[PDB]
């Protein structure tokens, strides 16, 4: 659904068509003007950062594994005559429709008997999904993956690509897959009895030399070398695929460009009348196009074990019954062609729709992981109460759409209760300790991180014990639309730390809430604060991120009693464009204000600019008003004359309109 | 007789034994003597038996 | 209907006898007995019993 | 809630017999007993006590 994913984008964000991606890492964000203030009994110290960049790093790598599951049939496409008043295939009108058609008379009785089983095999989501992945593999084919590269680095702990993804050879995305071609046979119209467990599709005119090569590779096993997101492992959809094309199927060309895959999709959707099938495949790919680079070192627990992708079995019986598909189809919603029409016009817009969906999910799974099991709406039972339909199993797209509904605070409506795609809530529901590997840089690591060893020499491979999952992404596109006090994503905020002159700089935060806001605002001001817990004896640093520049309470890496000693004569100025706290006395009052917002994207430590035309909000009415218009100007070549007009020179001629 | 779709592997064994002679050893009430109903039974199933 | 056209005249003649052969009571009776034989199959009968 | 509609007659027949005997109370009973054996697993029973 293009419509619901479009509304997630911010108001200030004005996207263009083309986006020239030339790397496997993008820092999307915005530039804002922060007017910071520090008030005290001595006086006020004002600062101003005119261009403050708040970013979330997003990569094109992520371990996924496809499995073939059984899903509901999508009945949108079949002629409206055979359907009854309630909206189910009234068998008796099917036998009537087949009898009054251009079918062979000896096949009518035997084909009608099979109809009861074969007409309820309508799900082309798996085919469209694979054909969409082939489009983006050939478009962004020049992106590279190095084996010994830095997945994450925060100064203390480092995590390499070798650690998370073993059995991984370095190669380009184009050179990753070597897809073998499945057989594309021609359906004989005079076949005695239809062959079930072999799908048959429709086609307009002649199957081109390149269309054979695309359909051949789409219905085949994906066995990748490099762990890419749009080239993950998928099982063999089918062995053989029939195509009811009276004009013969040309043999396989071998080569094809990304423009030829768009040609193949547009013919397949139009012939089969499968637009709702495409809408399902569009939302599936939106989840599993890009995966987020973790905010903290201990936020890598989400991507340790491979999340399963639920691909519904390829099943289509249109080739055997050409009569039942015509120009008057049955559809539930009137805006059922909107998702395809959006993709054909603006293919590269999927990148923006993808980051909008994963940012919405991973933000909400952040503040869902911090609720006790003894509650009404908890970790296990947040999907059941929200869903008001009848899906087969609460997995895939249902779990991701219900998280988006919680974030935006609106009602998401789909025409069919389809349960296909990636399932994210895997590591959460387990409710056990996860052992993430790490290579150390400094020697004073295991004070900060909950490490397995207490003394570790530099360059050693250690393990961190993560119990509660910290947030993987900070809200950026969904900044101050549905604000919570955990993230504290306000435009205006203030904190009041109360100290007396008798205290020699040392302040104890009994409250946990205002400790979080103090440590966060001090980092905007470019000050390196290092607090020490009095009960346990561990240490926390506000500088625990190089992207957002905020301090969340989950950076403590421990749930206990709150007694944080901060010594305010060991505060060090780290960044540029900073206010100085030289020697405070009395009550401190910190405050900031974010005024304006400008969309910015970075890649390879350089600005990535959006190019091409101005993207519009395509509606169903905007095309069918031109159908209402029809260009009703009678196609008659009316040539109008020009009267020559003489003036002073007479050498040169001058023509007038009347 | 008529049938919906395909006659399963077990449905053949049940219909085969139902249309046969009951020759019991012990005098049970639900296993009394019955003659052979029929020798052959046709099934109009386009999907093979 | 969806019948073979050469069979219509010969099948219609037979209809007078064959359409009045409708009694499946004997088949259902035997199939019901097979259900209960396999369900309560472990019951025993002794020859020299009271 | 399926595409393969050949298995519906078979599925219904088995489901009708099994749904009228569903009970997980005995499994949870033993799982609860295993929890408290591990937790309070340092209690001594002496045979020649009062």
């Amino acid at each position: 659904m293009s419509s619901l994913l479009n509304s997630l984008l911010p108001e200030y964000f004005k996207p263009k068509t083309n986006l020239n991606i030339n790397s496997s890492r993008v820092q999307y964000g915005f530039n804002a003007r922060i007017d910071m203030q520090y008030e005290d009994d001595s006086g006020t110290r004002k600062g101003s950062r005119p261009n403050a960049f708040m970013s979330n790093t997003v990569a094109f790598i992520g371990n996924y594994e496809g499995i073939i599951v059984d899903d509901i049939p999508i009945l949108d496409g079949l002629r409206a005559d055979i359907f009854d008043t309630h909206g189910d295939l009234d068998m008796g009108l099917v036998e009537d429709a087949l009898s009054k058609s251009t079918m062979i008379r000896r096949n009518v009785p035997t084909y009608t008997a099979y109809a009861s089983e074969l007409l309820y095999k309508r799900n082309l989501t798996s085919l469209f999904y694979n054909m969409l992945r082939l489009y983006y593999i050939k478009k962004w084919g020049s992106i590279k993956y190095e084996k010994d590269a830095i997945f994450y680095d925060n100064g203390h702990a480092c995590l390499l690509n070798r650690q998370l993804f073993p059995k991984s050879r370095d190669a380009s995305l184009e050179s990753s897959l070597s897809l073998p071609e499945a057989e594309i046979a021609m359906l004989d119209p005079g076949l005695e009895f239809p062959e079930e467990d072999v799908p048959a599709i429709l086609w307009h005119g002649r199957v081109s030399s390149r269309a054979t090569c695309i359909l051949g590779q789409a219905c085949s096993e994906f066995a990748p070398l490099a762990p890419f997101s749009i080239a993950h492992y998928s099982p063999q959809l089918t062995r053989k695929l029939f195509v009811n094309a009276p004009a013969g199927i040309e043999p396989s060309s071998g080569r094809y460009t990304h423009e030829d895959v768009k040609d193949a999709i547009t013919i397949l959707v139009s012939a089969n009348q499968a637009y709702t099938d495409f809408e399902a495949a569009y939302l599936m790919l939106a989840q599993t196009l890009v995966s987020p680079v973790p905010r903290t070192a201990e936020a890598s627990a989400w991507f340790i074990n491979a999340g399963m992708v639920n691909m519904p079995t390829l099943s289509c019986a249109n080739g055997y019954y050409p009569a039942l598909t015509n120009v008057n189809p049955y559809h539930r919603l009137d805006t059922w062609k909107d998702t395809l029409n959006h993709w054909v016009a603006y293919p590269d817009m999927l990148f923006y729709h993808s980051v909008a969906m994963i940012e919405s999910c991973y933000v909400e799974l952040g503040n869902v992981a911090r609720v006790s099991d003894s509650d009404a709406i908890n970790k296990y039972t947040f999907t059941e109460l929200s869903v008001q339909g009848r899906p087969v199993m609460n997995r895939g797209i249902i779990v991701d759409l219900t998280l988006v509904a919680m974030r935006t605070g609106r009602e998401i409506s789909l025409p069919y209760p389809v349960s296909c795609g990636l399932t994210r809530t895997d590591a959460l529901l387990q409710g056990t300790e996860i052992h993430v590997p790490v290579v150390v840089k400094d020697i004073d690591m295991p004070q900060y991180y909950n490490a397995i060893d207490k003394d570790v020499i530099e360059g050693q491979e250690t393990v961190i014990k993560v119990k509660q999952l910290p947030p993987a992404m900070y809200p950026i596109y969904t900044y101050g639309i549905n604000t919570t006090e955990f993230y504290s994503d306000h435009f205006e905020d203030q904190v009041q730390v109360e100290m007396a002159p008798i205290d020699n700089g040392k302040a104890v935060f009994n409250d946990a809430r205002k400790f979080s806001k103090f440590m966060s605002i001090m980092r905007m001001m470019g000050n390196d604060v290092t607090a020490t817990d009095l009960v346990t004896g561990r240490k926390v640093s506000n500088w625990a991120d190089n992207s957002s520049g905020r301090f969340l309470y989950t950076d403590v890496k421990y749930e206990g009693q709150t007694a944080f000693l901060v010594d305010m004569d060991t505060v060090k100025a780290r960044d540029h464009c900073w206010v100085s706290i030289v020697d405070p006395n009395g009550t401190m009052n910190l405050s900031y204000k974010m005024t304006n917002f400008r969309a910015a994207m970075f890649s390879r430590n350089k600005p990535l600019y959006m190019t091409g035309g101005s993207v519009r909000t395509i509606a169903t009415g905007n095309y069918r008003d031109a159908a209402e218009r029809l260009r009703a100007m009678d196609e008659t070549l009316r040539l109008k004359p020009f009267k020559i007009t003489e003036k002073l020179d007479f050498r040169v001629a001058a023509y007038a309109i009347p």
